Parts: C-alpha cells; structure tokens; sequence
C-alpha cells in the first residue's frame, strides 16, 4: 500500500513510484520531494524487515550510504565558514601525523574533491580494523598517495569518512558523527543520524540486495562493509562517508536547507557545487563530476545524471538511495530503497522517478 501525501499536479510522481513495486525484489522504499521549500511529495510503501512483517513507517530510516558525504562536505565548508579549516593549506596545519609518504601538501579541497589519491589501503585489513577509529586514522595518515595528489581523481568510498571525519574531529572539539547531525541535521530537526542510539534500532529498515568488482578496494578493504549494513556496531560507529541513517524526507529536508541558505552562505555554497573533478574516474572506471563531497549532474552520461537539470547536485548511494538540490527547479529529492542495486551511481530506479517530477514541472 503506497502511504502519503502528493499535490495532485505530480499524481504522475506517485503513479511511478506505485510502479516500483510492480518488481517483486521491491522490499520498502521513501520518496520526498519539495518545491520551493514546499513538500510537494511525502510517499513510503512496503516493509522494513526481511520478511514482510514490519510495515514501512514515515519515520522508518535506513542506511543512505554514500549520500552522507554530503553532510559531511557541508560540515567541513561551515567550519571554512568559521576560520577552523582552510579549503588550501596544507592538512598538517590540523593534522601534522598525516604529512607521511608523500602528503606533506595535501589540502582538504583535495581530500572532498577525490584528488588526494587516497581511494583505498593497499594492505588487506582485517574486518574489524574499519570500527578501530584510531587504527584507520593511522593507517591513512602513513598511507602514501595513489598519483601525485590534485593531478587525477578517484572516488573514496569509505576512506573520505576518517580523512574528512577525523579533520572535523580535531578542529570542532567533538565526535565527527556529532559535529555532522549537530550542523547539518539539529538546526532543520531532520531524522538524520551519523551514528546511531539502540533506542532507534526499532524504526531501521533491513538492507538486503560492480561495487565488490572494483580493482581499487575502496569499498572493500576493510572486507565485509557492504555485508554489515544491518550490524548494530554498525550503526553505533560514526562513518561520515557511509554509516548515515535517514529517509526520503531527511534527504529532501538537508538539500531544501541548502537551497534557502539555512545550512551555507552562499560563497561556500557556490565551492561546495564548483567543478573540482571531471574525467576518467581511478576507482570507479567512469567519467565522473565532483564538487566538494558531491556529485555534479552530466546531462549525456547515462549513469551518471540524476535526471532532472544540468546545476544538480547531491550525492547517491551505492544500492539506489539518493539526495540532490535542484536550484534550476528550486528541487529538494530524497529517494531511499532497503533493496541495492548494482549500481554504486544513479540507479535507473531513481532517475525515472526524478524523470517523472520533471515531466510535472
């Protein structure tokens, strides 16, 4: 049963979405979007759980993967804002151990903007290493680069969680997770959470389904990420670049607080959607576009459009969840599905529902 609310301008919005669930691997899913900081569409459908015995709720949330890095690129920028970081000096100035194996020059505008050269650890590590905060801190900060740093890009999967994360941590004088729901979540009283309390276990939804493929591990080293999703430890840990727990309305909520200015000033706004990246990606084997932790829309490459304007900006998760402002459209879109895909950009999913919005506009 298709739960909610639409104006009747997008009855077409919530036709597709009905659509989705005409595929019966369709376990649960939340779409929001707003207009002009207007909801305009509020639907959730399905179940949370496995097994089809606990309803999708309008406050169930789940993991949003990499859609997080976008709160935690605005959490760096309001810190720029504040005089705490700088987007050019040098990290060390923040962070000195980090100055190892060739890194004695790298800026935190290279590290949101995957041209630091840190995709991955080339050491194997064990499974557990990932929930070790100061394990994952060393090893990066020894770790050398993978080209000379700002020369190419490659997307960071889960290593832009402690490379940005343990920057927040050492200038705002508290937990990166923290700092991410205290900046960007708290001031708009969005269902958003970069580590999360038991008490909220209840309202999870279970995540189940080329990410694994990839020869640059950034997803994959530490082993068993993507196959501990649903792990309380899991959730307990604060992953800035993957472990955030929200819906479809958290998603819309911080992209509509990015458009009315409410989360930047419009300089750092205008940094955060600069084009930092755009070619040949080193991990992901696919032309991509990055700002600062977002992904810039590109109108003729299939996968990698969210499917509305060229000015988009946001940032999908690897499975089919997703968040991007329109400012064209004066769009705010959240997407969440507790069914992954093998896409780690837009899922074809997505990109019809944002299709279908367009064609309503």
């Amino acid at each position: 049963q298709i739960q909610g609310h639409y104006e009747l301008k997008f009855e077409a919005v919530r036709e597709a979405f009905a659509a989705l669930f005409d595929d019966p691997q369709e376990r649960g899913a939340g779409l929001c979007i707003q207009v002009g900081g207007e909801t305009v569409v509020d639907l959730w459908a399905g179940s949370a759980d496995k097994d089809g015995r606990e309803a999708w709720h309008s406050d169930t949330i789940a993991n949003l993967f990499s859609c997080t890095k976008t709160f935690t690129a605005v959490t760096a920028l309001q810190l720029v804002g504040e005089g705490k970081l700088s987007l050019d000096a040098p990290v060390v100035r923040y962070w000195p151990e980090f100055g190892q194996a060739g890194k004695a020059s790298v800026t935190l505008r290279q590290l949101l903007s995957h041209r630091a050269g840190l995709p991955a650890i080339r050491e194997l590590l064990p499974a557990e290493a990932l929930y070790d905060w100061q394990a994952m801190v060393d090893a990066l900060a020894a770790e050398a680069p993978w080209w000379t740093p700002g020369t190419e890009h490659g997307y960071a999967a889960i290593t832009y969680g402690w490379l940005i994360g343990e920057l927040i941590r050492r200038v705002d004088g508290r937990g990166p997770g923290e700092s991410i729901v205290a900046r960007t979540a708290r001031p708009l009283g969005l269902d958003f959470h970069v580590g999360l309390a038991d008490e909220e276990f209840h309202r999870v939804a279970h995540i189940a389904r080329e990410p694994e493929a990839l020869s640059t591990r950034a997803f994959t080293n530490p082993p068993a990420i993507l196959t501990s999703t649903n792990k309380p430890e899991w959730r307990r840990m604060q992953q800035p670049a993957a472990n955030g727990h929200g819906n479809a309305r958290s998603l819309a909520g911080f992209y509509a607080g990015l458009l009315d200015g409410s989360l930047l000033e419009s300089e750092l706004l205008d940094e955060l959607t600069r084009e930092h990246s755009l070619g040949q990606d080193r991990t992901l084997l696919t032309q991509t576009r990055f700002g600062l932790g977002c992904m810039l829309d590109q109108p003729d490459v299939a996968n990698a459009t969210f499917g509305l304007g060229a000015r988009a900006f946001g940032h999908p998760g690897a499975g089919g969840s997703v968040g991007f402002a329109d400012p064209e459209y004066d769009v705010a879109f959240g997407f969440v599905t507790n069914t992954l895909g093998p896409y780690v950009l837009m899922d074809p999913r997505a990109q019809k529902l944002v299709r279908v919005l367009g064609t309503c506009l």
